[PDB]
């Protein structure tokens, strides 16, 4: 009988975990055009648009984290333990009782409700901006998601900075792991958080407010999670809020420097914001791959069968260059009217929770930045976050028109 799977014979291989990689390369093209899902070592790789939309949302594909967490061999301890419980790991019941606490302030009604917030910090930090060049990063990409996480999980504004500075010093990009180097900066970094957490926590646990952590708080109050889960959520919340956003916000910055042309059509329309933003989640999206699930039960798809415990990756990057979806796929372009918008955000019950709040931050940031602001452009060596998930500059020095 066979020695591999038959329905596997023909899958074309791509090693994303390779110094030479790069999701744009003909390979990866060549790729897409023979297959709708490739081979990996340790996983298959979905890298067309349709089957990555819908196989994100299909039922018969859970939550691959837990999988992951054992594939690599993350020791007991405090870094595992998050890994293992946070929300992205979660499936049923527990999932669905978790997230629903932390949904309300994130659902497109209230997404309006904070938007007169989000302008006038966008205003605020345009209005300060340095005049020559500086690190994007530093003066707007990192602030602007920091005040608004600060805003909704009901920390004080000017805590910020510390709050910005605790999620990337996580380290949660590089958790996936059994080296003891890299896991001592981890639990450092998560226990350094859970200090901040924690001391917000037990303040809203006497004085609660209106924000999220005051919301999640009364839910504790009522027995519906204990107090593990509780900072758990809380950390969850603040880092997948934080970083993507910032790299994401940076990556716009980049995408425009290298097509100025396209900034000035903002500037003379600015009604192709919203537009201009899903281009910009559609060519550099933040999470090159999005969901990354296992199968719970043997099933079929195209032909290809997937047998309970095999890992699924959705690859948005690949999937969002995909000609059968989308016009000229290989070049940024603002200004076409696209029927199906980008899949930067995953799907299925762990579909991004804040999609509509990173919208309106991307949004409000780009169009008021066109407005006020002349093109960006590079002005020094970028630092590129080499690391397995979150995509992005850590630092971006540029500046706003070339006097
Ligand atoms: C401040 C805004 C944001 C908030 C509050 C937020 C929050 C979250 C949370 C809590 C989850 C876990 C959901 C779950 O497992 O049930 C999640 C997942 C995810 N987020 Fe975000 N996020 C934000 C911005 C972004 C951005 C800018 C991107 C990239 C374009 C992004 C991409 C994703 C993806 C791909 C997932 C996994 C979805 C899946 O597995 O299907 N998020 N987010």
């Amino acid at each position: 009988t066979a020695h591999t799977e038959p329905s596997w014979a023909d899958l074309p291989f791509l090693d994303f975990t390779d110094p030479n990689f790069s999701w744009d390369s003909p390979e990866v093209a060549e790729a897409r055009e023979k297959s709708w899902i490739a081979r990996t070592p340790l996983a298959l790789l979905v890298l067309r648009y349709a089957e990555a939309d819908q196989l994100a949302r299909d039922k018969r594909l859970i939550s691959g984290f837990r999988g992951l967490v054992d594939m690599v061999g993350t020791p007991e301890g405090p870094v595992r333990d998050f890994m293992v419980d946070f929300l992205q790991s979660l499936d049923g019941a527990d999932h669905r009782r978790l997230r629903g606490l932390a949904t309300h302030p994130f659902t497109p009604r209230r997404i309006t409700a904070v938007q007169p917030f989000v302008r006038s910090t966008v205003e605020q930090l345009i209005d300060k901006l340095p005049q020559g060049d500086f690190d994007f990063v530093q003066h707007f990409a990192h602030p602007l998601p920091a005040l608004v996480m600060c805003q909704l999980l009901g920390f004080p504004l000017e805590d910020y900075d510390t709050v910005g500075r605790l999620s990337i010093e996580t380290n949660l990009g590089l958790a996936l792991s059994n080296d003891q180097d890299i896991l001592v900066k981890v639990e450092q970094g998560l226990g350094r958080m859970f200090d901040y957490l924690v001391a917000a926590i037990e303040k809203r646990k006497v004085e609660p407010g209106d924000d999220l952590t005051s919301d999640i708080v009364r839910a504790f109050h009522d027995g519906v999670l204990d107090d593990y889960e509780l900072r758990t959520l809380v950390a969850t919340v603040l880092v997948a809020g934080y970083e993507t956003t910032n790299h994401q916000l940076a990556l716009a910055m980049y995408d425009f420097a290298q097509h100025p042309d396209q900034w000035m059509k903002i500037k003379e329309n600015p009604e192709l914001a919203p537009q201009a933003v899903e281009e910009v989640l559609r060519w550099s999206p933040t999470l090159p791959v999005t969901a990354t699930r296992v199968a719970a039960e043997d099933f079929e798809v195209n032909g290809v069968r997937i047998p309970t415990g095999t890992p699924v990756f959705m690859c948005a990057h690949v999937a969002h260059r995909d000609p059968r979806v989308f016009a000229d796929a290989d070049r940024f372009d603002i200004t076409v009217k696209r029927e199906a918008p980008s899949i930067a955000f995953g799907g299925g019950p762990h579909f991004c929770l804040g999609t509509a709040l990173a919208r309106l931050e991307l949004t409000e940031a780009v169009a008021a930045l066109a407005t006020r602001l002349d093109p960006p452009q590079i002005a020094g060596e970028i630092t590129w976050r080499h690391e397995l998930g979150v995509a992005g500059p850590d630092a971006l020095p540029l500046r706003f028109g070339a006097a």
